[PDB]
DNA sequence: ATTATGACGCT
DNA sequence: AGCGTCATG
């Protein structure tokens, strides 16, 4: 009863980029604008390997992680950008840096968690509180709620998308007690309002357009940010959580969509995430373990708690390459090259980095995969990173896995290695 | 032969 | 520390 904690005490917006690198790619080529789009890295094998889609490409069946020569059997007025190659390898600068650019202005409304390159979490319970004491119970107009979705609305007792839209916002808001300081409903209406301010004032100042979604904690509110996509912002309210969850398919909640949810659905025998409600919670700790049964039994119920983290920058910059097939690097000298082009790639992003945010990786993670081996890495190990030079770095991460190398002779590699990855890690305030 | 990352949990 | 899981631009 008064007792039973909701999880209503938080108002938290999930801002997510609309097709991020497409744009990015739309805002620098104006040619490409509002056509079928897509990015791909690299060209020769398969016409490139598309990671971005403009939704009209998406209209045709094009995805990410198709090979540009299929996308264009779907779509064949496709138009293709693709991501610049520096030292051999894709370089995903221009994106980073399009990224830093959405995350300044986002923090400028409120401290944020950046949770991708495109995409960042905010905590807007104390700007709510602030906004509301400005409107002193003067209600919320439709007016200030132009691109925003009501989950689950309209209900009960017009044929156009926009129509709907309209029609749900109006139920949404005649049902409002907006003299109700406290209310959750009317807390995140606000929160709504802020993130119609902020998604306006970042395609003022990029260009860009995003959505959103807001609800009372981080999961809801990225789910909410998918219901409605492109170019729109979807609230969901407590109140919205048990309809929606009834037929919401357990991979669809963030962290389900692997092993653990096929898991979920497999022992208990359910296919959605409302009917995870019949257990008790020592029942889902009894299978899923002590902290994922305690999230699953509240993460049913609309409620989590994990905090939106003050955190606008990566914690780690790292450089990966993979060489399938014939490309693997079968000698010294090759494996000794790509060491090189990774570390002075790594060189140059880390020396920005500590220009720019007044800090300095201290460890150096190598990570190889070697022929045969099915796990995306064989083989981690960290050293020190003492200086940036990327003479040194590579000479150290070949130091760290020159011991892998089954090769009875020195020059010659075996296995041959399939992939490199250096990482920067462990920083401290320069 | 989706590829280039990046966060985080486990032991 | 090193490995596994999850996400996916
Ligand atoms: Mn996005
Ligand atoms: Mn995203
Ligand atoms: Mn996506």
């Amino acid at each position: 009863g008064p007792h039973m904690a909701t999880g209503q005490d938080r108002v938290v917006a999930l801002v997510d980029m609309d097709c991020f690198f497409v744009q990015v790619e739309q805002r620098q080529n104006p040619h490409l604008r509002n056509k079928p789009c897509a990015v791909v890295q690299y060209k020769s094998w398969k016409g490139g390997g598309i990671i971005a889609v403009s939704y009209e490409a998406r209209a045709f069946g094009v995805t990410r992680s198709m090979w540009a020569d299929d996308a264009k059997k779907l779509c064949p007025d496709l138009l293709l950008a693709q991501v610049r190659e520096s030292r051999g390898k894709a370089n995903l600068t221009k994106y980073r840096e399009a990224s830093v650019e959405v995350m300044e202005i986002m923090s400028r409304f409120a401290v944020i968690e950046r949770a991708s390159i495109d995409e960042a979490y905010v905590d807007l319970t104390s700007a709510v509180q602030e906004r509301l004491q400005k409107l002193q119970g003067q209600p919320i107009s439709a007016d200030l709620l132009p691109s925003t979705y009501i989950e689950g609305l309209p209900q009960g007792p017009t044929v156009q998308k926009e129509g709907m839209r309209k029609q749900g916002l109006f139920q949404w808001l005649d049902s409002l007690q907006i003299d109700n300081l406290t209310s959750p409903d009317l807390q995140l209406t606000v929160g709504a309002v802020i993130v119609e301010e902020m998604r306006a004032a970042i395609e003022r100042e990029t260009g860009f357009q995003c959505s959103a979604g807001i609800s009372h904690n981080k999961v809801l509110a990225k789910l909410a940010c998918g219901l409605n996509k492109p170019n729109r912002q979807t609230l969901v309210s407590h109140g919205s959580v048990p309809q929606l969850f009834s037929q919401m398919p357990i991979r669809k909640i963030r962290s389900l969509g692997g092993k653990l949810g096929a898991s979920v659905i497999e022992i208990l025998g359910i296919e959605y995430m409302g009917e995870l409600t019949q257990f008790t919670e020592s029942q889902l700790q009894s299978h899923f373990g002590e902290k994922n049964g305690s999230w699953l039994y509240a993460m049913c119920r609309g409620i989590e708690h994990d905090p939106v983290k003050p955190r606008q920058l990566p914690k780690t910059i790292g450089c990966s390459k993979n060489f399938p097939g014939k490309t693997a690097l079968a000698t010294r000298e090759q494996v000794q090259w790509w060491l090189l082009q990774l570390a002075q790639e790594l060189e140059e992003r880390l020396t920005k980095d500590r220009n720019d945010n007044d800090r300095v990786a201290t460890q150096l993670v190598v990570s190889i995969r070697v022929q045969g081996d099915k796990r995306l890495s064989s083989l981690r190990r960290c050293c020190a990173l003492t200086r940036y030079d990327a003479h040194k770095m590579s000479h150290d991460a070949f130091t760290v896995i020159k011991n892998c190398n089954t090769s009875g002779i020195q020059t010659e590699w075996s296995p041959p290695l399939t992939m490199l990855f250096l990482c920067a890690t462990k920083f401290s305030a320069s």
